[PDB]
């Protein structure tokens, strides 16, 4: 599924991501824009042979099981495929764990480089929330 911007904002809010660990909803919509372009089915092989999965490009290195990332953990206790669902619940659950792991949204390198310190509220402008 390819969400609209305000649609994804509403889905993140319904799933309690809005101001989770102090990150405004525009921070999470911005991260999703640049990780996946709002595509739940997005997958990207990392050079290290791990894969990133879904709207928030959650990495098989630590967070989900794809069966092909030697020496990885599955700290969200989910198959990485669950992170490609048109329902974002499992992605939101796992992103709550990632953002609590100590480095906030810096865990998303695209957030750090493209959203951090920017006017992220623009990502939820005009959204009926
Ligand atoms: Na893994």
């Amino acid at each position: 599924k390819v969400f609209g911007r305000c649609e994804l904002a509403a889905a993140m809010k319904r799933h309690g991501l809005d101001n989770y660990r102090g990150y405004s909803l525009g921070n999470w919509v911005c991260a999703a824009k640049f990780e996946s372009n709002f595509n739940t089915q997005a997958t990207n092989r990392n050079t290290d042979g791990s894969t990133d999965y879904g709207i928030l490009q959650i990495n098989s290195r630590w967070w989900c099981n794809d069966g092909r990332t030697p020496g990885s953990r599955n700290l969200c206790n989910i198959p990485c495929s669950a992170l490609l669902s048109s329902d974002i619940t499992a992605s939101v659950n796992c992103a709550k764990k990632i953002v609590s792991d100590g480095n906030g949204m810096n865990a998303w390198v695209a957030w750090r480089n493209r959203c951090k310190g920017t006017d992220v509220q623009a990502w939820i402008r005009g959204c009926r929330l």
